[PDB]
């Protein structure tokens, strides 16, 4: 652990795909929190908490 | 209670009382939060963590809280 | 004592995301260090930890 | 690169001859010289190549 | 190889067990022979070649 | 003709011819065996592997051989 600002951790993924159309960006979560996890970043700036070790994750991250 | 959103999560507390002047909310962090914390909430809109059993954050959360 | 993995070289071209279905480090006590990905069909690749496509496939996968 | 295993520590007791199926010497890029008993549950046990009932062992086997 | 002396090799092993009571010594074959192999030696001083891996093998040489 | 039996094998080849007048029979080696080979039997019964391809050998192999 590092600074006093607080950090976004994730503790469920989504279970069904968002539109990749809706997505803007996407980042991993600090290797702080005691979960891995990439939130996706939609349109109307909702942050969404998914599985890094699924299919569609990796097939939004592989094209966006 | 556990959905897909990110939960604020501390990692370190402040080391030194923010002036009181300067904050206008708190809260707790998540029990899943692997730390316990407070976050005070600036004028400016950051979010600090603190110590939860330090007695400054504890006068300012009895400040704040209509409990 | 049991035996442990160890690598004395790693892969030139990056393996396919679809192939692995997951990871390890290989001992401290092996001369190198290497992260190992596991395919489908189970066998262990040796990679270079510090490739960028090494750490990106980490990020997506669970270690065994 | 394909992993290969390596010893780091010799049994002590000799394992009983009845639950071994093979052996076979670990690679020269090893650091340490190593025999390896592979058991009927397919466990790999190393085991010090000098020990006379190591020799023993090994006459008595087939090599993978 | 090492002399112009002949020397023992085996190339078939014998099928039945041969009577424990029959054996008065055993040796395995030299390396440099192209198959691994016991040969028994009888009362009556026939050489019977076997297959070390054999279990009566192994309980023959391990009881006498 | 594979049996239990052991077969005398040869790895290397006497250097020097071995005198006549002590060698008794011969006999080849089996072509099982990895390498080819004369073996000459002695009166005191050695059994001595020779290079079948060397003259003295041959010459020694003439005079025994009935064929």
């Amino acid at each position: 652990p590092y600074s006093s600002d607080t950090t976004p951790c994730c503790f469920a993924y989504i279970a069904r795909p968002l539109p990749r159309a809706h997505i803007k960006e996407y980042f991993y979560t600090s290797g702080k929190c005691s979960n891995p996890a990439v939130v996706f970043v939609t349109r109307k700036n909702r942050q969404v908490c998914a599985n890094p070790e699924k299919k569609w994750v990796r097939e939004y991250i592989n094209s966006l």
